[PDB]
């Protein structure tokens, strides 16, 4: 294999990179040797997130001088990332030979083993023999998957063969720029999880260029390990609109109209995306495994478009109970013209005499901060919504001039786990000012902006046919902050009515990512609170709390949030004992059959006969939407 090495447009590279992370992110950090070390564990950890390729010989070579790599970055000389990614490539394929091999030897289901999906904490492996058994055990858990997947045992041995090829020709495929990438991403991340370098566009862009605007289906992916994930959905995109496959979500195979399905586990990001994009009104077919570690996968397939601007739009409705109106906006995203949108939504809610009015924010990780700004001050007259600190630690306070309320009614506004940023402002602004009720669960709590400066500066291309074109930054240059004076960092808004899915813990969050940068505040703008709503909890709260108790939705919300607890210590590790596994999937399908004819029952449709017969546009209910119209309707009554 032809050895990677640094190209020489990377040194000046290095040093443009590292100059503005140092002196220009958010955070203002020291790079110095403490730093340089979780760097060093976090490049690591790239190169071997499961602890399972690299000899504990090797690692100590290259990790007795981890205090070296601040000068390095900033002299542009990077030959130790190199020699470390050329090294553990090696491993790598010491790996595949093994791995290839064990495929021949019978395997047998009947013993009571057992596989921890987590190395990230484990020991270094000391020794061959180690490896072995290491490799031994994925090896019997890849054969099991498929087992359990419905596969026979010849085309198991077949299948595996064939990705364990493509890893080791992967590993020839890779080169200098993917080394270079994965450098910068260790120094990245290390400073916190939304700063990022972005490599130049390739041949492959011009192609797209070639090709039409603009080709994708609006998720936006990136890797942990062997396994894509979707981090966001793009609002109006077709993976958003498709409301199937969802955020966290593992995507393990992509397929077109002719050809059968490929597998993608175990690839560089770049390959994986490739093969999803196609020409626009396309088709692509998508295979996914639901959260982690699930064990079973399901298939999306997305009619594939670009954008449409109504799929993007806000969308009103009107419900009622007995004769009571609530208007409804969903807001799928901030978008340009949200709230010129929204003004003449409340002219068609007035005719119609609503009582009050719910904005639903659910799953909408934001848009333009601008827009959060208006609207809020659509509820409110004049006033500040939002303070924004800069990378200079000066202040800028984002206000409402209008000293006129176009909706002057009662107002609930709905968040939950996946609600972002302008979403955020625009909760907590409504929470600061006592104007709107807030109901779902805790948001996101993204409390932060980045912005991209290309690399690229004016001179290169007269003093260069280096024209290999350089990457961009994207990294963190002000942190949002409430009126009340604390930030949406990490806690984002928490709403006073609870939902049951809120008052538990989750994956997700600005809090539980990698070195996201803390919670804190500044001084309370100063502001004219349109009313004040504590009076109202504890019978909001009774009334809710009654409803939701004798309802079969959140009857059934309970026992799986309930189940969860019960069953969760035992998640990192699963059974490799065939019948058990068949079993646990089994388990799942009656229960699911159960509570869906339950369902059909109360929705006086026939029965289903088998889960093998769920219509693949079925779509789930919305207890919550339900009974925050209700909460809504509460809030009219005490007002």
């Amino acid at each position: 294999i032809p050895v990677l090495k640094e190209e020489t447009q990377h040194a000046t590279v290095s040093e443009r990179v590292t100059s503005r992370f140092t002196r220009s992110h958010y955070r203002q950090f020291d790079l110095d040797q403490a730093f340089s070390a979780k760097i060093f564990d976090r490049y690591l950890n790239l190169l071997d997130y499961s602890h399972n390729v690299l000899l504990a010989s090797d690692v100590e070579q290259f990790a007795k001088k981890k205090t070296e790599l601040g000068d390095e970055l900033r002299s542009g000389k990077l030959d130790v990332f190199y020699d470390l990614y050329n090294l553990a490539q090696k491993r790598r394929f010491e790996r595949y030979q093994y791995a290839l091999s064990v495929l021949e030897k019978p395997m047998d289901f009947t013993g009571n083993d057992t596989y921890n999906l987590d190395r990230s904490k484990a020991p270094w492996p000391k020794n061959e023999a180690e490896l072995n058994a290491l490799w031994d055990s994925k090896v019997k858990f890849d054969e099991l998957s498929l087992k359990l997947t419905g596969k026979t045992d010849k085309e198991i041995r077949e299948t595996l063969t064939r990705r364990y090829k493509f890893a080791i020709r992967r590993l020839a495929q890779t080169n200098s720029e993917d080394v270079f990438s994965l450098a910068m991403t260790a120094f990245a991340r290390e400073i916190d999880p939304h700063t990022n370098y972005l490599s130049p566009r390739n041949t492959e862009q011009f192609n797209t260029e070639m090709s039409l605007s603009l080709e994708g289906i609006g998720a936006v992916y990136q890797m942990d390990d062997d396994y894509t994930v979707i981090n966001s959905m793009v609002a109006g995109g077709p993976a958003a609109k498709s409301k199937a496959i969802s955020v966290g979500d593992k995507i393990v195979g992509v397929g077109q109209t002719g050809k059968p399905m490929v597998d993608v586990i175990g690839w560089r990001l770049d390959d994986v995306v490739a093969l999803i994009k196609g020409p626009k009104g396309s088709k692509v077919r998508l295979e996914i495994l639901p959260a982690g570690k699930g064990t079973k996968t399901r298939t999306v397939t997305l009619t594939r478009e670009r954008i449409r601007l109504e799929d993007r739009a806000v969308k009103m409705s009107v419900k009622t109970v007995g004769k009571e109106k609530v208007g409804v906006l969903d807001i799928p995203g901030f978008y340009v013209g949200l709230t010129d949108d929204v003004k003449v939504q409340l002219q068609k809610l007035e005719k119609q005499n609503v009582s009050s009015v719910i904005i639903d924010l659910r799953s909408n990780g934001g848009g333009a901060l601008t827009e959060a700004v208006s609207l809020s001050g659509l509820f409110i007259p004049a006033g500040p919504i939002v303070q924004v600190r800069d990378n200079n630690g000066k202040v800028r306070e984002d206000s409402d001039t209008d000293g006129q309320v176009f909706y002057k009614g009662p107002l609930v506004v709905l968040v939950d786990r996946f609600s972002a940023i302008a979403s955020e402002i625009f909760a907590a602004a409504m929470q600061d000012y006592g104007r709107a009720l807030v109901v779902g669960e805790p948001t996101f709590g993204k409390g932060t902006v980045q912005q991209y400066r290309s690399l690229n500066r004016i001179y290169d291309q007269m003093l260069r046919p280096e024209w290999p074109a350089l990457g961009s930054v994207q990294y963190t240059i002000q942190k949002f902050y409430r009126v009340n004076g604390g930030s949406t960092q990490r806690k984002g808004v928490t709403p006073d009515i609870i939902m049951p899915t809120g008052n538990e813990e989750t994956e997700t969050g600005e809090k539980f990512e990698d070195n996201a940068l803390p919670w804190d505040s500044i001084d309370a703008a100063t502001y004219v609170k349109s009313g004040d709503l504590t009076a109202f909890e504890p019978e909001l709260l009774k009334e809710h709390n009654a409803r939701i108790a004798k309802d079969p939705e959140f009857q059934n919300i309970m026992k799986d949030i309930a189940r969860f607890n019960a069953m969760k210590d035992k998640r990192n590790i699963v059974s490799l004992n065939y019948a058990v596994r068949e079993k646990e999937n089994n388990e799942d399908d009656a229960t699911r059959l159960a509570r869906l004819n339950e369902r059909f029952k109360r929705e006086g449709k026939p029965e289903l006969k088998k889960l093998d017969d769920l219509p693949k546009d079925y779509q789930e209910p919305d207890p919550y939407l339900d009974e925050t119209v209700n909460i809504a309707l509460d809030l009219a009554k005490l007002e």
